[PDB]
């Protein structure tokens, strides 16, 4: 899964590949159940989607959290512009 | 790009659609060009890579702020795990 | 993500359309988590993916019991197979 | 697998394959069945339609084994499945 | 899930569409059941992949034999070859 | 191409591997050369796409043969429904 | 399958498009028989597949001669390169 | 890139998958520039789309007379089609 | 990842490697998010991804100029045409 | 191939479109010819792929002279960062 071959890369390059991919695969589930939840005409259906969207946004609220707590620079930029007020360029 | 007809998705739905996709980009882009940064042996370029790598990691913080500000379950969870110290589950 | 033009196809089958995927989705997470499960070496990190692996099963029972529900045969086949014992094929 | 074969557990490589199995079941029970909505030969449209079932049929079996492999998904098939009432109580 | 617009497709030519891709997805999973049989270390799971790879050759003969019905040079051809002895490519 | 690592997939599995994807791969080419002499506007290319057509379908025939040849439950589905009468669903 | 929407192509670049995505597909054929006729190790399906390689390399020719015929370019460096002496960089 | 481990495969069956691929880049080039060519709305652009397509023409001619060279069907079905008057179909 | 083993490679020639995807990343970066741009109605998002939008270019120019150094024809070539007055077609 | 419908794109983003993924496709080339003819083993097509490689740097150069001619930003960061010296980081 991993482009470079796993001999060149550190060890704490591959766990943050893991997070990685994680999140990216819930972001990816959270948009597509929120275009079914829209989508959808079934209202059992459309519960059950929109239970399980708002879930992926928890695991990757979670896995997120775990790459603030390993890599530098993602603590420092998201301590720079999540939870901030007016434009969020400057 | 989106798996449902436009017409049948709200506005707002596709907007949230457009910052995802933004940040999954950044999170790959942060991904390959980390492991570059192991892979590569020229300095030059590595030097390069990483400078990339940080601010790739710079657009996904801005579009999911946006995220936070735009969608309640986001601001939520994210207010939940994020700047905590402890376990995370 | 419909093969077929939606124009020719019953409302009922394009939600099972999107309950099937939903499931496959979640099946393709609950594969991938058990395997970065296994290869990871953070111990934090473990406990997120194994955490989410689970719901991920969990999301993929709802959509299917959903599925069971409104579908004849999903019911039939289903009935048949789940929480029984000896061999699977022919039971 | 997304993970060299060398770290997974044989029984994570079993479960791989069973959950593969599943899914591409779930695809042709898809596809078969948009399929079946949209041929126009009636011949065919019964072909298909028979297809589909039996599409349903393996991965029913294959998620049976499942259920008897993995003691979460003996949980969780058993909280949900041959239930009444809502799906996103339970 | 076409390459040339509806629009300009013959109704027989999208109905034989619709019958290949489902011979084409039927010896897909043929191949990758039989693989998981060879690789499989769980002798009950592979009592299940091989009966389902079976029963997947079955659907590709009965799609088969539906466009051997419906185009004169599938019939023509499988007439040549299937069932036959001796070199193959000699027929 | 495949799935499994070959230190565990038998000759006789590669080899019928390699019959299934040349008959798919053929298939895929009968298919799109029938959409194309659909939509073609130039009758020259029209003559070549049909002609190509047909040949696919003697490769895929070919192909399948040997298949029947080397698998015995090839042979009897096929036996079972190939040049038959009456509902296939039989 | 066309990168830009057919309102805008006109008739004659899709039809050349036609063949070339042919040409493609036939080529691409042609690499993977090759590479099947190596590694196999059962001769009649060897021979199959050398028999159904040669073909393809037929079509391929057939669609580029009808390329060379609807494109003045492609006539042009087909006839620099194509039945030549001596280093192709330099012809 | 190739479908079979390098450790069976002929040192010029590789050479030849180089070529053809080569063919197949050229080829797809040469029909998305054409497709820009009649969408595009910028002169200047177009001038350069033209220009480049037509030299990714050149590449595949080049690559497609080493196929020819190196290859017996391949110089015998390009000399029974190429540079002919009459059907194709011949 | 590479298509040719990384056992013929040279060390370069995979830098270089690196480098040209990484162009290649930003410039459909570059696209995607100038597209966003357009269809975008949301203000404060539209900010967001014009910005990140323009930043992509600066990567691609940084790696760009990376190659420039390393490739003798890429030097040429960028030296060539970049830079000038005149129809790009003639310089 | 865009992304978004392009009822709601200018006409200028889609002429730009048209070139960045010009300069894209030419730049794969340019690293999968680079790579082949690292590994060809045959003088004739390595010196086909060498002059073919070099071509598709040169089809890039020129596509990416109109974007920097028709896109404010790219004139600015490719005056900053081409032609220059010392460390590229500042
Ligand atoms: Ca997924
Ligand atoms: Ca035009």
């Amino acid at each position: 899964s991993t482009h470079e071959p796993l001999e060149v890369l550190k060890e704490e390059t591959v766990n943050r590949h893991r997070a990685i991919v994680s999140v990216m695969e819930a972001l990816e589930a959270v948009d597509w159940y929120d275009q079914r939840v829209d989508a959808s005409t079934d209202p059992e259906l459309t519960a059950i989607l929109a239970h399980n969207r708002d879930e992926e946004k928890e695991h990757a609220a979670m896995t997120l959290e775990w790459l603030r707590r390993n890599d530098a620079k993602w603590a420092e930029h998201l301590r720079t512009y999540l939870f901030t007020e007016g434009p969020i360029t400057a």
